């Protein structure tokens, strides 16, 4: 049985999709996985430190930056202890462990175990980690912070509870038989054929089509196309992949080789995706769920089993050409035949491999082999330093080869929580391109995943995400969520319930408000009166008590505070909502302030601000730091999500309006201003100008390599304390914004130069270099975004721009130029390009 399937009820609904169902399914590869999964989750949950667990304490083992000493001028550091409002402070060694540090303690007051959490969050200072490597204190000592610290006892890992558990050489050919649909499209008579391919990772191996006919709404052929590929030829993870064109309407696709190793045999009705109008969209498994309206096709399978010499000196140069080429850089067939035939000094540079992979005729028995036996002899891989750009591009829509594959997968074994994080977006991403739903990815997700639950708490949130939004990868996401549900714990299954009631709640509210105001510029009274009382109703004997803030899991939101709650002024009508601290030992009465925003993907935005931190932790690598401001954001749902409101901030466009909001008159001094009447002292001013000088400068560099450089000031915003940042990714040219304002801010006036813009170009062209230095991963940390986060992409030129803007293939000195004139791009173009977007309001 009864209370198996209760759980599987709550397992539905926090999923937001149900796994059990098998309406969409035509063969038990889903199930399969959620039986094959079991093992690998059972090994974590039994063999994780349960205290450990449940405090989940955030930790890194990076070297302290430079610009962090420079903030510790006496080898010691300050630390508020706190028991009921009686507190004192110690002074404590970057080095000094939180178990030590409470030694220090114990003798300071008193003349049985308790534990260091932070005063308002989820928390904790705990385990062998100096404190210095607590991610906490480095961002208490980055804004000039004071690390206050409540001693109470630990949590008591019973709450954390798992529910027990209970569980041939003949040529290949397809029979096409034809196609269905009960709607036809356009209405016309234009023409029908379909077309077969052999797939293996985007290259294709064989194709066959038939005779074209005219788009009746039943089309039907009894066709045998014989392709040429032997079945002993046939790799694992070959994809049949079906597609029609009249051009191209519909596709489909049938992983030829089963998660058993067994040739696919038999008829098949698959349920056809319907294209739009290049993307990972094009390559799942799944087929559509809607059967009575999509097109469908019908076929037959039935065709059993089956699971050196010295180079010379002016090749070797050709070669290491080769192999230092960029990720983007296409092969030649004399490149491919190049790393084949060296392949075992091609073997020796880890650099070498992406390329080399991809030389191999996979559509031959014999060579796979050869390249199993490559594989086989894995030293100078296995020994090399863990490079994330090269492991990233191995799991790429390129390789569909499972044990290629699962190397990469081998060196991610040997990333800290702490890089997980980093990436976990993107590798969550990157099981679209997994051929089966099983995958050594996938396990690893599941297992960072269940090993601690700030992996846990975002793999959810990411993988919900998907789920909600793609009946592409819906399925085999479901699956994954699932299998990690069942593993993290009845804590946690009671907070993503809290948060789930709350985010569904509040997107009815959001949606219902969008109804009312029209578009109307102006937010009526009736409109905002409306939303205080849908959220007193919601309150008053509904919404949970409080809940994780998804963004942030550390916070935990108390009650809204319904009299600043508001309908926002744009086109969409997102909400202004802001919550209690539902921690009563929070340093501060300061709300919680959460955005709800329908119109736009927040996918995009999602990826764009990971981006955005990946950049910055590559900056961390040479002492940078450029003060960006990432703030949270989680898709939720269809075109919907959340965003975390930073304080003390308003647009520039906003502050450019205060003054004169005209229709579109711009003025060169007002930013200046602005920052004066919001810094007391006339130091925190300098303070606030050398803030913009590093994020105007970071916020330059990182939007133009991403080519999202060219916005209007109503989307970019301040701190009342200088920290600049781009908001709204979801949405004469210009490379970036460094308009006369800036500028001013900068002592420079059209063409002059200053002390404080000598240091913005100081900062922009090594911040540039620098992310030149990690050109690789940034190619394909950007490739993949396309590709699994955006419309449809032209397989060269949408993802072509940024190697030139990255500016590839090039010596440091002339890139550095490069950058320089785009800023004097700007320089050029002053306010034209601000003042354009308005112009156009009828154009
Ligand atoms: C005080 C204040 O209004 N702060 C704000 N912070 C943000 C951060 C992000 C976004 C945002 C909104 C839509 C799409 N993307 C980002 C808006 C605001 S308003």
């Amino acid at each position: 049985s009864e209370e198996s399937q209760a759980f599987q009820r709550q397992l539905t609904a926090l999923i937001g999709y149900d796994v059990t169902d098998v309406s969409n399914v035509h063969d038990d590869e889903l199930e399969f996985t959620r039986r094959g999964l079991v093992t690998p989750r059972m090994a974590e949950v039994a063999s994780r430190d349960p205290k450990l667990y449940a405090m989940h304490p955030w930790v890194t083992s990076k070297p302290l930056p430079e610009y962090l000493w420079k903030k510790i001028a006496n080898n010691c550091i300050f630390i508020v202890i706190h028991r009921s409002t009686t507190s004192q402070t110690i002074k404590v060694s970057p080095d000094d462990t939180p178990g030590a540090i409470l030694q220090s303690f114990f003798t300071k007051m008193a003349k049985q175990d308790f534990v260091l959490r932070v005063c308002g969050r989820d928390e904790y200072l705990v385990g062998e980690t100096p404190i210095k490597n607590f991610q906490w204190v480095r961002h208490c000592l980055k804004n000039g912070e004071e690390i206050h610290v409540v001693l109470d006892t630990p949590p008591d890992p019973a709450l954390d509870e798992v529910r027990k558990e209970e569980w041939c050489d003949r040529k290949f050919r397809v029979k096409i038989r034809g196609i269905d649909i009960p709607v036809l499209p356009r209405n016309t008579d234009l023409t029908v054929f379909v077309e077969a391919n052999i797939q293996h990772g985007q290259q294709v191996l064989c194709q066959r089509r038939t005779s074209p006919k005219p788009f009746t709404e039943e089309v039907l052929w009894n066709v045998w196309l014989e392709f040429s590929i032997k079945i002993k030829d046939l790799p694992k993870g070959a994809l049949l992949n079906l597609q029609i064109y009249c051009r191209l309407l519909y596709y489909v696709n049938l992983l030829l080789i089963d998660h058993r190793f067994l040739l696919r045999r038999g008829e098949y009705v698959l349920h056809m995706w319907q294209i739009s109008g290049f993307n990972a969209d094009k390559l799942t498994s799944a087929t559509n769920p809607d059967k009575e309206n999509s097109m469908s096709i019908s076929i037959l399978l039935d065709n059993h089993p089956i699971a050196r010499a010295e180079m010379p000196n002016q090749l070797r140069k050709q070669l290491e050409a080769i192999i230092a080429t960029d990720p983007l850089n296409p092969l030649t067939a004399e490149d491919k035949e190049l790393l084949w035939h060296f392949r075992y000094e091609s073997l020796k540079h880890p650099k070498a491999y992406p390329k080399l992979f991809s030389s191999v005729k996979w559509g031959q028995q014999e060579i796979v082999a050869k390249t199993y036996q490559l594989l086989a002899r894995r030293e100078v891989w296995d020994q090399s330093a863990l490079d994330v750009g090269l492991t990233m591009q191995l799991l790429d829509c390129n390789f569909s080869d499972e044990n290629v594959r699962a190397i990469a997968v081998q060196k991610l074994e040997s990333l800290e929580d702490d890089d997980v994080l980093h990436y976990l977006l993107q590798l969550v991403q990157a099981v679209k391109f997994e051929p089966y739903h099983d995958s050594a990815l996938a396990r690893f997700l599941l297992k960072r995943g269940l090993r601690n639950k700030r992996i846990g708490h975002f793999l959810f949130w990411f993988l919900r995400s998907e789920i909600a939004q793609s009946r592409h990868y819906q399925q085999r996401f479901a699956v994954i969520l699932e299998a990690y549900l069942r593993g993290c714990g009845t804590a946690m299954l009671h907070d993503f319930t809290q948060q789930v009631q709350v985010i569904e709640m509040l997107q009815k509210v959001t949606l219902d408000i969008k109804s009312l105001s029209a578009e109307k510029y102006d937010v009526s009274s009736q409109v905002i009166s409306q939303l205080k009382q849908k959220l007193e109703n919601l309150q008053n004997s509904q919404l949970p008590e409080s809940f994780r803030v998804p963004y942030d899991p550390g916070l935990k939101a108390g009650a809204l505070a319904i009299e600043k709650c508001k309908v926002m002024a744009s086109k969409k009508k997102p909400l202004w909502l802001e919550f209690k601290c539902a921690d009563p030992t929070a340093l501060s009465n300061e709300t919680i302030g959460i955005i709800f925003k329908h119109g736009d993907d927040l996918r995009q935005d999602m990826l764009i601000l990971q981006i955005l931190r990946i950049m910055e932790s590559i900056w961390e690598t040479e002492s940078l730091d450029l003060c960006l401001l990432p703030y949270g954001c989680i898709s939720t749902g269809d075109k919907i999500g959340m965003i975390e409101i930073v304080k003390d901030a308003t647009t520039i466009a906003k502050i450019q309006q205060s003054t004169v909001g005209n229709t579109g008159a711009f003025k060169d001094e007002v930013l200046n201003h602005w920052l004066k009447e919001k810094s007391p002292t006339e130091e925190k001013f300098q303070a606030a100008v050398e803030r913009f000088v590093y994020s105007c400068a970071g916020y330059c560099v990182a939007t133009f390599v991403l080519g999202i450089g060219d916005r209007h000031n109503d989307n970019i915003m301040i701190t009342e304390t200088g920290n600049l940042f781009h908001i709204d990714f979801g949405h004469e040219r210009v490379p970036f914004v460094l308009t006369p304002d800036f500028l001013f801010v900068m002592g420079t006036s059209g063409k002059k130069t200053s002390p404080h813009f000598q240091k913005f170009q100081d900062i922009c062209v090594k911040a540039y270099l620098a992310l030149r230095h990690h050109t690789n991963l940034l190619i394909i940390l950007f490739s993949m975004m396309l590709m699994t986060g955006m419309p449809q992409l032209t397989s060269k030129e949408d993802i072509e721009y940024i190697r030139d803007a990255l500016t590839v293939g090039k010596n440091e000195e002339d890139a550095k130029k490069y950058f320089l004139d785009q800023i004097e791009v700007c320089r050029d173009k002053g306010w034209t390009v601000q003042f354009n977007w308005f112009l156009h309001l009828v154009l």
